Parts: C-alpha cells; structure tokens; sequence
C-alpha cells in the first residue's frame, strides 16, 4: 500500500543533488581509498603511511587549480578525510564545495565472506548507518558510497551472492535517502578471470536486473540515486581481444536492458583500467549510437590519480607536477563523459 | 551461464518486427475481441453474432482506405479472423500486410481464478503454444498478444497475483521469441475502483518492476518485445478529478522507473476510455517533458472501433460511414502517438 | 490476507484421501505410462502396441488376486486406461476401487524445453486442467499425477529450471485441490550423470526447498498432498559405490530438512532402479534411525511391473505367471514401506 | 554447487549444543533484557537502574537452588551480564554452566525502521558479528539470540518486511554457525491488534515459510539451529475468546506445515503472556494429538521472572522469596514442555 518513504520535498533534494553530481561534463573523483587501500598507494612510492601524508596527498588533489572545477561534480572521501583540513585550516568538505563539487562519503564497512559459497562475499556497514548519515549530512556530505563485490567464475556469481548483495545495496540506499543522502549503488563485478565480453555482459545484465528489483522492493527513489557499475569488458586474462567500440556497445546494451531511465546517472568505475584506457572507453560509451536516457560519466580513483601519485613520490616540492597530472586526467575524462575525448 | 536463447539472426528478426509495429506515427488496432467479447459488440447494435457478420465487420476495418496505412503499424486478430478472407478471397493477413501493417495474433486462453485470493486471476494458454506459434508464424503472424488481468483493491494485487502473472507473461514471451514471434507483454491493471492516481501509479510501478524481473529470469530479449500496459489513471469510481497532464506525468513517471530503455516500444491499452479521452491522454503522454526512451503509441480496440461499430449497425449499406469513423480515430491516434493531436 | 482457498470440509476430503493412499504397508502402482512410454514396454516383448493389448496388460495388473489388496493403496492411470473396462465390462476405476485402492490420474502434458537453458525443461498441462479435474473426479479419480523433470549437470538445475518447475507444480497442485483431487507433487531429479551422493543430496535439498516455498506462495494445503521425489543416490555413471544405508541416510536427511511434517506422505519413484534395488532401498529408508514425520512408501512403475511384463510376453496364456510376479513385488514393497523387507 | 559451509565436526558441535538446550524437560531462561528493557523492569519496583542492581538481580536468578537445574537447559544473557561475576567472583557463564545450563548471548543491535512501510522494521547487528561471535564463544557462549519483530495490521507484515527480516535472520544464523555458535532464529510476530486466531496462524505460516526458505538459500544447518517463534494466538485486543486447546492446535498446525523436522527444537516466546497463561499454553501445545518432530519447549523472560522481580522489590533480604518464585515457574514450565503441567 501507499506509505510514502519520501516527501515531495525530500525527493526534490535528492534528485537535485544527484543531477548536480553528473551534470554535463562533470564526473566524480574517488578519493575514498580506505586504510589498507591507500596504504598500498603510499607504499608504491616509498612514502610512510602517516595521517599527515594522507592529509597532504588528499589536499593535493582537492586543491588543484580551477581547471578541474567544471570536470568534477563530486568527490568521495573516506571518514578520516571528511574531517581533515587544508593548510589554511579550511575543512576539506569546504574546499571541495568552494570549487563547485558535491561531497560524498563512503559508508560501508568492507566485504565479508559468504558462507557456503566459492569465495563470494557481501558487504557490511548497515549498523547505526542512519545516525551516521545524519551526522555526515550535517558535516557537509550529500551523497554516499557503498561497494559490493561480485566475481565471474565457474559457479559465481551464485544466486545467493546476487540476491544478498542486491538486498544489502537496497537497505543501504533506503537508509541514505531517509537522511537526505543520495546513495550511489555500486554492484562491482570483478574483471578477474579469462571469461570473454559476452560472459561479462550476461552476468552484468543478470546482476543489474536483480539490483533494481531489490531497489524497487525497498521502495527506493531512483531519481535520487546514481549507479556505479563496472564497464562491460572481457576478463583480465581473456585471450580474445576487443575494441573500444565493442566494449562500449556491450556496456550500453547491458545498461539499456536493465537500468530504468529514471536513474539520474551512471558513474563507471575504472576497475583496474589504465588512465588512458578508462578515458577512451568512457568516450566510446558516450559515442555509442544507441539511446542513453541517463548520464554516462566517471567515478574514477586510480584512473584519475595514478600519474599524480607517481609525480608526487612523497616530495612536497613535487606538488605542482603532481596536480598537473590530475588536472590532466580530469580534463581528459570531462571530455570523455561528453564523447569529445581527443588524445 | 551463457546458453543463448536467441541467435544474432533471431534477435534481428524480432527487433526488426518490433520496431516496424511502433514506427513513428504508427499504432496497433486490437481486433482480437474473443468469442464472448465480440459477441457483446454485435449485440449492442442488434446484429446476429454470426461468423459471416464477424467476417464482415473485420473486413470493414482491415479494408478502410489507405489513409489509415501510415497510422497502423500492426493489427491483432483472433484465431478465427486470421483464417478468414476478404470478399476478393484475399486472406485477412494479406490485406493487413498489403497496407503495410504487421499481423498479430492473440495466443492466450483467458484468465483463470487464483485459488486462495480475493477474486484474483492469472491466464492460461501455454500448452502447445510453441507449435501454435510456429503455425501462426507460417500463416502470416509476426507478433502475439497475451493479456493478464490485475486489479486494485483492499489486498489486491496480492504478491501471488503479481508473481504468478509476471511469470506466465515471461513463459509466454519466451516461447514466442523461440518461434520468431514478437511477444507483447500485457500486464493490464483494471481501472475499476475508487482509488486515486497515486494508488494506481504505485501499483503500476510495483507490477511493472516484477514483470521485467521475470522477463530477465526467463532470459527474454527485450528489444524483441513490446509492452501493452494500462495508462496511469484514477479508479473509474474515483471522486478526485485529474487533468490529462496529470495522468500523463504519472504514466511516464511510472514507466521511467520500471521499463528498461531496451524495450522497443509501449502500446497503451484504452481500458474503458472514450475514443476522444484515449487520444488526448496519449497526446499528453507524448507531450510530457520527461525523457522517454521508448515509443509511446497505441494498441486500442474500442477506442478505435466504438464509432465505427455504431455507424455500421449491421447494415451493409453503412460500410462507408463506418469505415470513415475508424479512419478518423486512426488518424487522430497517429497524431497523438506523435504529440500532435488536434482537439 | 485471509481468503480461504479451501473449506474445512474440502480440507478433510483431501486429507482423508491422502492418508488412505499411504496407509501403513500401502503403496502406489504407477500404470500411467503415456503413449510413447508404454509403447517401448510392449516393444521390448514383441507385442503390437494396440489399445486392446494395453487394455489387457492393464487389466492384468489391476485384477491380480487379493494378495495385492493390502499392498496397494493407490494406482495411477493414464487417460485412456481410466475409461477402459475389464473383461466383465467393469470400469477399471471400479476394479481398483473394489480392491480398496484409490484411483489416480496423470494430468500433465509432458515436458517442454526451457529456452536459454542447457537442455532443461518444465512441464505443461495447466490449460483447462480445472474442468478436466472436475470430470476425472466424477469418473472415479481422487488424486492426480504431474511430473516435472530436473537434471544434475555443469550448470543444472539452473535457477530458472528450479523456480519455473516449482511454480508450475504449485499451479497444478492448486487447481487439483480446488476440484477435490489430491495432488502429488513430483519434482523428479534425473539420476543421470557421474555425480556422487553428496551432489544429489545437495540438489535435492535445494530443489525441495524451492518446491515447498512455491506451494506456500500458492496457498496449497500440504495435508491434502503427497510428494513423489527421487531417492537420494549417486549418478548412474558415478564411479564411487555406496551402501543401501548410505543412500537411505542421505534420502531421509534431505527430506528432513525440506519436507514439512504436515505433508501426509512421500511416495518415492524408482527412477531406473531394479525391482530388487528399489525394494531394498525403500526398506533401508524406513529403517533409518532418524525421525520421519511422514509416510515413506512407494509409487513404482517399472520396479513393480518389470518382471510381470516379461512373464507376459504378450501371450494371454501367461496371464497367471505375469500377475504372480507383480503380486510378488507388491508384497515385497508393502513390507519395505514398513521396514520389514525379507531378501 | 557443493561448497561446504560446515564440516562434519562443525555440524556435530552445533547439533550437540542445540539438543542439549532443548533436552527433555529443559527450557531457556531469557535474561537478555537490554538496556532500555531491563530499565523498565527495575523501575516497576522502585529500584535504581544501576549496574550493581542488575548484577544482583541476574545473580539472583542464575544462583537459584539446584531444583532449577533439570528445568534449565539454557539461559540467554546480555553483553554486560556475560562479563559479570557472582558474589564469589565466579563468572556468570560459569555459574550457569556449573548448573548444567548452556550459555547464550544476544548479538543483535535492535530493530530499525523500514522506509516506505507502515511502521515496520528489521534488525541490525551484522557488522563485526563474526569476530564478536568468536569472542563470545571463547568467553563461554554456545548459542546466540537475534530478535526480528513483525506485526499484524492492515498491510503488515508487508512483503518487504517478511523478505528482509527473513534474510537478515539467515545472515545472522550463517555467521553464528561459522563460529561454533548455535543460532536461534526468532521471527516474533507481535500479538498486538484485534485480529483473531485464524489471521495469526495465517501470518505465522507465511512468515515461517519465508524464514526457512531464506535459511536454505544461505545454506544454514537446520540441525544446528533452534526456533523462537510466537505461539499462535488472537490479537491482544481480539474480541473472540479461544481455549488453550484451540491456540495449541493452531500453533502446532502452523508449525507442522512450515518447520522442517530437521530443526532440533522450538523455544516459544511468552510475548506478553502471564506466567500461568504461558505455562498452560505450552502444556496444551505438548498435549496436542498431532505429530511434533521437534522439541516444543520454552524460552521465557517475563513469564519466568515476573513473580521473582516482584518478590524482590530491590530488597536484598528478599533474595530467597524471589528465587522461590522463579524456581516455581521453572518447575512449572519444565513440566509443561513435557505436557505434564498441573495447576
Ligand atoms: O476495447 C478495449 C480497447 O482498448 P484496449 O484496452 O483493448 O487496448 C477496452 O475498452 C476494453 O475491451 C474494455 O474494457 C471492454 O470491457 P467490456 O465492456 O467488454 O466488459
Ligand atoms: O518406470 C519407472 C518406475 O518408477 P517411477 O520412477 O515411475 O516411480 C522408472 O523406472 C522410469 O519410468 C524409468 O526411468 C523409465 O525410463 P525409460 O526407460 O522409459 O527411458
């Protein structure tokens, strides 16, 4: 029966925020690398994993010149970062906002093993999520991030994996919208394996269909949501080669038959793709002749920081050289999400 | 796992047929009134329900002048009719085809009561449907019709009704596509009751979501399908009044959050709407500012024949006057499905 | 909500019939071999597949001396047989009944291929099943048979196969109970393959769980039903050997964690098991130390007729020798379903 | 596919623990009243809600004379209590154990509102539950408690409520079994409302069916689990009166058609029933002529402490009088779970 989960005013707030993030030419910078995640980053460039270093590396990205402004409609931060400040004592959420970006916050607590499965998982973080979202909202966050991981293999993703992960994404999304936070559903399908393009498109189609059915069961406002899916590509170990147009067609197709037009936008994850690779693919996708009723932009992390982190190396004197690489990719991906990339 | 239900060639055939039916400005004429259905029609105009009369009334519609050609992309026939001929010994499927229309055939066998429910039902017709489709395909049919009925009330549509009806529509759709027949999924939600616009949009959204999840589970090719849903409107007995723009917004909205863009088209059912009423609403719908990734056309029966049948009255001398009323509505609805309706 | 599918009087009738069939020491004789099924039988013994021969072979079994009376609580017949008569012009349903047996009728119309699957199927026969059941009930039938086939392989039974087959079994069961016919749910899992005991128990557990969840969704009266499942055994081509106690434990276990105690009884199918083999296994099952809240009897066909058909060979003079083999197995299985078999 | 969630040794440990708790004549004492729960208790008897008072009241129950030993097979504690000690510095888990009881621990974190529903909820507590269970196991706990609340009303329990609550109970159960903790599934259906016995039995049957289907999907070992359901009774505000035999029949029936015989036992919750009332009903239930393949015992809180708490009143001098009332109810319920009660 009709028992509204959201009021017209609440729907407007969520829809407004969602559109802002994926506005034309705009994308998302994923700087939510968790503890163990960012640790490896700083490691690859002989840099002590200290809170100060993390605060510096983050400030480095969030303070890049204004050339990045029209390219970044949103940036995801980890809990720690959301409460750090720039050298001028300015809170990071303020830095981002001052540059026209929307502040996002990762609210999930990592994946957990699914018993009785073949190395499959689901993710936690629902406990006290409501009050957490109410706080984050007060502290400048307007959208959240929650990653679910699925993988292609012999008997995976299993029916349990798909069903459980889809249900948890809906619970998370539900709680988010209750606190004025735009939830970004992220049902990532690992690119690991030797499977081909077809297998990926198939699993993506099945997974995405289950995801939105769950979202419907939990009464979630699609307009006030975003989707962070994997692009459709062959396994990393696949022997067969495919073109950028082929993965672009497979991607848009898989999305066309599963993602309702009501969904405000799609912010792809680079999932192990090189900076250039992820940009070209995003461009191809936006070039696909088919009809796309939702924004097809980016939500990259490594594909946006790889070069930067490298140019940084931990040396403070390398601040400019590092930021230049980032602004470079941001500009590159701002065009791609418009189908104008031209390297 | 990847076990193709359709080949690329099979998908092309189905997609091609689907697009033909809903090509710009084109709609569908529902002349599949069954035995007891068409019986009441002929009754309302003091006319014996004889096979010859039915053959005449049908010929009357299928032979209207060429003004109807660009307006009719498809017409659904009942079994009997599919094997009848025009006065010139020309098979009806040939008449339709010669005018550029695609021939459709109703394959369901009516609704059956769902035990343990409050007057709810599901529909049968799956037995030997495959061989039936193979035959119909050979005899000129390219798409099929199967109607499922749902109704809004205290505890209806129940979870069983929605789940069962959605599953049967998928089985039907699956068998159709296996025989080169484009299945038109028709999950009609009766307009009966005193419920309002909101209640209808809610039930439509929930029902449509279940429908496409089932279609996905049964591996059906969305591009090779059409959707024949009810427009979103208040109950027939609703006290509150709504405008054509209001039902147009409620309709497009309900569709935007449930119907994947891959679906080639949506052919609305008039469901008790007057000829004019159904035309204006279809126009409003196509006028809705929102983004519509699928064709929003018509699949009317009464809203296309009401006046004709009346002008006919059984008198053969009234052939011209009758056909004129039909051509009138066909032209009226061809514009509407383009958002250009006049008064 | 509470909308009774059955009245107390209707539930009593169904429960009563169900208990009668599986009363202590009683089992079921499956003589519902269809057209192509019984054809091979008569073939193996150089006998023309004529209606008269079928009528004779059937009469041969249904007229065996009274020693079989306490052993047979029910016998399933094919449509044809249900309307045939014994040499004395006595209708077969009357013969069976006069011997204290309940008459059953197969109402399904065979399996159909499931598109998009690896050789998987579902079964049809729901069309006009209601009126069919009303007739059969009038003509002496009190319970029905409907076989669904599932098979173990790489990716089978698939989620579609399990879900579809479980739903159809529920629709069938629902219609049956509406017409005073006790439905026997038969979710057979082919023993084909080289899988082991564990794999079978696993699939059986998963399949059986889905079956009863569907039965619940369709509001079916468990007490007024029976279950005709496959025993838990290794694939026919399995390399590993198992004892009668091992398959008995695997069987009872798989049933204990899926079959609600409300289910009046379980009538196992022999599924390619030799006459002796099926008897010993049924005995072991009834000997299992675990707690069994339902009757664990038989519903054999070949395991009950193999020897008979052979001793017959088509020769009318062999009537006695043939019936003796049948009575032999019936007596053998009457003990087994009591755990008193005496090899 | 076959990917064992539990080893034979793990299954044995869980099954063993489960049987111990519900051994003949034994029941469970629910002393897991949370913070706000036990607060009201101490309030009703003018007693400051201090940790010392709670420690005393708990010690009071866990140290009752040995007459309670054969009556208590298990007792559930709240986190705090699990780490408190008796006056002799003996850890509570040790007190319980020394008396032959199994120690249980509530691991859920309360109910949370389900958005888009009519006051419906689900419960949280899955985050870090694994490590929590590993710790509790080390600290003497062998089984856990997790309460899900459902309620009967106009459109409740809704499909979302039933589906979500059933899935969370399965996740909880899954994690528990991975850490050698026997999970007790508690899908409580509030007795609030003016509904009758029939409505309750219906909802209980539907809810219980969904619960076990979920448990199956998550591959949980039924033998290593217990069920804490509500007895089937009319709403608290129901106008119609029923006998103890009537609710006993409705209860056993609802359980017979939903709870697999593999489930080791059922520990009913008193849910607002008076001490006497809960005892008589438990007796009637065990007196029901129907077949019960699982233990039908108790898991009471108020129905076991009501009189005690009252006789205590906070006064230390009232220790004996208080414990006597508890031992009284424990003895009363030990008989009831055996069908030998006799007021
Ligand atoms: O003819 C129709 C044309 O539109 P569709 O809904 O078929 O598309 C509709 O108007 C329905 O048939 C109408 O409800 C007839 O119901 P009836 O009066 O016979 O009891
Ligand atoms: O007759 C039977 C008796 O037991 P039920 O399984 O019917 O209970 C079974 O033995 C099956 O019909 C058998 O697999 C026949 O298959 P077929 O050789 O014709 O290809």
């Amino acid at each position: 029966h009709s028992h509204p989960a959201l009021t017209p005013e609440q729907k407007k707030e969520l829809s407004d925020i969602a559109h802002r993030i994926v506005a034309p030419g705009k994308g998302i910078l994923a700087a939510d690398e968790s503890t163990g995640s960012i640790a490896k980053r700083l490691q690859s460039i002989g840099t002590e994993n200290t809170e100060e270093n993390r605060r510096f590396y983050r400030q480095l990205l969030l303070t890049a010149d204004d050339r990045v402004n029209p390219c970044i409609g949103g940036v995801i931060l980890f809990h720690e970062t959301l409460y750090q400040k720039a050298d001028d004592g300015r809170p990071f959420p303020q830095v981002i906002k001052s540059k026209g970006g929307v502040v996002g916050i990762k609210v999930d607590k990592g994946v957990v093993p699914l018993a009785g499965t073949n190395g499959e998982t689901t993710t936690q973080g629902l406990d006290g999520l409501s009050e957490r979202c109410a706080q984050y909202k007060k502290d400048g966050a307007d959208f959240a991030a929650w990653r679910c991981v699925l993988k292609i293999g012999e008997h995976t993703p299993s029916a349990l994996a798909i069903m459980e992960n889809a249900n948890v994404l809906a619970r998370y999304a539900s709680i988010c919208q209750q606190n004025g936070i735009v939830p970004i559903v992220e049902p990532e399908i690992l690119p690991d394996g030797d499977h081909d393009l077809k297998r990926c498109q198939y699993v993506t189609e099945k997974v995405l269909a289950a995801v939105y059915k769950a979202l419907s069961d939990h009464h979630i406002y699609l307009e006030g949501t975003l989707l962070k899916p994997n692009m459709v590509t062959p396994g990393h170990a696949c022997t067969q080669k495919y073109s950028h147009e082929e993965i672009a067609m497979a991607t848009v197709t898989a999305l066309r038959r599963t993602v309702p037009p009501a969904v405000t936008g799609v912010t792809f994850l680079s999932g192990g793709q090189s900076e250039e690779e992820a940009s070209i693919n995003l461009n191809a996708i936006n070039k696909c002749p088919l009809l796309k009723p939702w924004a097809l932009t980016f939500s990259y992390g490594r594909a946006l920081q790889a070069s930067a982190l490298k140019a940084w190396g931990g040396k403070k004197e390398n601040l400019k050289a590092a930021q230049e690489e980032y602004v470079k990719r941001a500009l590159a991906n701002s065009l791609a999400c418009q189908g104008k990339y031209t390297p």
